[PDB]
């Protein structure tokens, strides 16, 4: 398709300082917060890969997963978690009014389209 969305939680973790949420980079850890990153990224891989258990109980993600309850919008050539957007899974900016504006219309487009020229992505998708 050409769209998708979800709500949190997401599957967090942290490799090299940096936190990956939806596997897109969403914070870099720093100073003493470094190897709570590191105890975190343990509890995660042994929960996952040797209890096989994802709940929160298990892998107690830290605030720096960010909010629990973020929405995730996919579309073509970009995706946007929580506010901010990421182009290539590289974190762009922190999204605008006008950036909120392109997603209700893409929405609403996708909706017209569903019922119905398929939506363009947002334009700030690009570069």
């Amino acid at each position: 398709f050409l769209f998708s969305m979800s709500t949190g939680p997401f599957i967090c973790t942290v490799k090299d300082n940096q936190v990956f949420v939806a596997n897109l980079p969403w914070t870099m850890l720093e100073g003493d917060d470094i190897q709570v990153g590191k105890e975190f990224a343990a509890r995660v891989e042994d929960c996952t890969n040797v209890k096989h258990d994802m709940a929160p109980t298990c892998t107690k993600p830290p605030p720096f997963c960010g909010p629990q309850d973020m929405k995730m919008f996919n579309f073509v050539g970009c995706s946007v978690l929580g506010n901010k957007l990421f182009i290539d899974q590289k974190y762009v900016r922190d999204l605008t009014a006008k950036d909120h504006a392109e997603v209700q219309t893409f929405r609403e487009k996708i909706a017209a389209f569903e019922e119905q020229s398929p939506p363009p992505p947002p334009s700030f998708c690009t570069v």
